[PDB]
DNA sequence: CCACGGCGCC
RNA sequence: AAAGGGCGCCGUGG
């Protein structure tokens, strides 16, 4: 069963890393498997210059460890990849062998001769797919090859910065806390929610605005507080503590660590086969939980910094998945509001709060957001009405006048729960499929909960499929200016381009970020230019 | 790791 | 008056 290194072109490739992250990473072990006949190689790095791609799962991890050596192997099939479009609850190696066959053992030889085996198996589970293999052949594989440039590229850190932050932080950190304890009259802990609880509605009597939601507990969650910052001084203190304590312990102090000696960067992982949506992932750092708004959020994104010579290019969709929504739903009001250039949030902040579009700062443009995200995804009354502190029939009357300006959205909502029932699947415009049997659960909550998850899918699922498909689009024209593509987040692209090139490339990605798919609506995209994040974010 | 819950980012 | 989606964190249980 065993052959000679080097194996037949076209073979499937088996590893095993040293630890999880590629870019960290010594390659142990590496092999091929074709025909069900496995070679070993006697020096994985040297084995590596044997190959014309990665093909096999987990290749593009492969491939950002071949990058790292100073070699380009594109990563080619990978049957994760398969699996994830065949169900996206498909998400690890281990889970699509235990489901499909096979096990994901330790051994790169075993590993190789999976790989072969689940291909064979997935590729004929998605025989006749087409919208499926096109994601595939057009979205998902050209993609892996893009994040590989991206994690093996990485991110250069203004590490004095944070290093200096830290001890700012740090500082302010320890004023807040000792300053909470002295208007408490005692000391207790700080970080639970419990006692906390206590502290405001008990012993300071504070008035309670929300419940919390399975236990009806007096909520102590960032929007009663900020509600009740006038109504002691001690609020305030816990918000910016809260903040403080979470981002100094997620981002400021991890962040330096991270630096690899031998590139002097910072190498997010991102992951294609994570999220039940079709939503790029990120980890080490987990980019999603940077606030935005936030004077110390902003301050995080300073960090990220241009090499020397170099400018960030900072692109971001702007309000895609209502632009999406727009779409889908065919709404005439919707489409309006981005066929006219509007902001979508400040003309409905404008009509929920009875002011001039110029009143809404961004305090009521914020608080309509959340008002506006929950109440199209699915809000109840309920929940409404105590966040919003007003009585029950006011909120399920408001609720109706807000689908009574966009009705085309209620239908669109019922169309897909109807095909969804059917189909027991729903739909991104691209065909990318999320399952949802529990549609036809008998069981009220049960039921429900499926149908909110069947009518958000499209939409979420649409707006990654827009970005994951322009990513794809423009690294090849990026890669040609001599710029990287480094980061995703949010609705947002980093690149970073030579300082003579940087405009240049900021227009050409704008051009294809707002082109790569014709909708009912206009793509706008926002793009700014800086040596940091945060100076191209604007 | 799994469950539960409140809370936090988009 | 059963509780928007996605992704996380922590706490509590094991
Ligand atoms: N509470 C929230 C917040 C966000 N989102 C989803 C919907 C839009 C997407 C991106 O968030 P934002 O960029 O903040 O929203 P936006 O519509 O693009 O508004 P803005 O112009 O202020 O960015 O995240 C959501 O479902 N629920
Ligand atoms: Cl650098
Ligand atoms: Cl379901
Ligand atoms: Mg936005
Ligand atoms: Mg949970
Ligand atoms: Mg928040």
């Amino acid at each position: 069963e065993e052959a000679p290194w080097p194996p037949p072109e076209g073979a499937f490739v088996g590893f095993v890393l040293s630890r999880k992250e590629p870019m960290w990473a010594d390659l142990l072990a590496l092999a091929a498997a074709r025909g069900g006949r496995v070679h070993r190689a006697p020096e994985p790095y040297k084995a590596l210059r044997d190959l014309k791609e990665a093909r096999g799962l987990l290749a593009k991890d492969l491939s950002v460890l071949a990058l790292r050596e100073g070699l380009g192997l594109p990563p080619g099939d990978d049957p994760m990849l398969l699996a994830y479009l065949l169900d996206p609850s498909n998400t690890t190696p281990e889970g699509v062998a235990r489901r499909y066959g096979g096990e994901w053992t330790e051994e790169a030889g075993e590993r190789a001769a999976l790989s072969e085996r689940l291909f064979a198996n997935l590729w004929g589970r998605l025989e006749g797919e087409e919208r499926l293999l096109w994601l595939y052949r057009e979205v998902e594989r050209p993609l892996s090859a893009v994040l590989a440039h991206m994690e093996a590229t990485g991110v250069r850190l203004d590490v004095a910065y944070l290093r200096a932050m830290s001890l700012e932080v740090a500082e302010e950190i320890a004023r807040l806390e000792a300053e909470v304890f002295r208007l408490a009259g005692h000391p207790f802990n700080l970080n639970s929610r419990d006692q906390l609880e206590r502290v405001l509605f008990d012993e300071l009597g504070l008035p309670a605005i929300g419940k919390t939601e399975k236990t009806g507990k007096r909520s102590t969650r960032a929007a009663v507080l900020e509600a009740l910052r006038e109504a002691h001084p001690i609020v305030e203190k816990i918000l910016q503590y809260r903040e403080l304590t979470k981002l100094k312990s997620t981002y400021i102090d991890p962040l330096p660590d991270l630096i690899h000696p031998r590139t002097g960067r910072l190498h997010t992982r991102f992951n294609q086969t994570a999220t039940a949506t079709g939503r790029l992932s990120s980890s080490d750092p987990n980019l999603q939980n940077i606030p935005v708004r936030t004077p110390l959020g902003q301050r995080i994104r300073r960090a990220f910094i241009a090499e020397e010579g170099w400018l960030l290019v900072a692109l971001d969709y702007s309000q895609i998945e209502l632009r999406v929504l727009a779409h889908l739903s065919g709404d005439e009001n919707l489409i309006r509001v981005f066929q006219e250039g509007r902001d979508f949030h400040t003309e409905t902040a404008s009509w929920m709060f009875g002011v001039p579009r110029e009143a809404v700062d961004p305090l009521m443009r914020r608080a309509a957001k959340t008002i506006n995200f929950g109440v199209l995804y699915g809000m109840s009354a309920h929940r409404l009405s105590q966040e919003l502190a007003i009585p029950y029939e006011e909120a399920q009357a408001f609720i109706e006048r807000y689908f009574q300006s966009f009705p085309k959205v209620r239908a669109w909502i019922e169309k897909t729960l109807e095909e969804g029932r059917r189909r027991g699947y729903v739909e991104t415009l691209f065909g990318r499929r999320r399952y949802v049997p529990d549609l036809e659960a008998r069981v009220k909550s049960v039921r429900e909960a499926a149908e909110r998850k069947a009518f958000n899918m499209p939409v979420q699922g649409t707006a990654a499929d827009l970005m994951k498909l322009a990513m794809v689009k423009l690294f090849p024209r990026l890669e040609e200016m001599g710029a990287r593509m480094l980061l995703q987040v949010h609705d947002e692209l980093v690149l970073e381009a030579p300082k003579e090139r940087a405009e240049a490339v900021a227009r050409l990605a704008k051009e294809v970020m707002e082109g790569v798919y014709p909708l009912a609506v206009p793509l706008e995209v926002e793009v700014g230019i800086g040596e940091d994040w945060l100076s191209a974010k604007e």
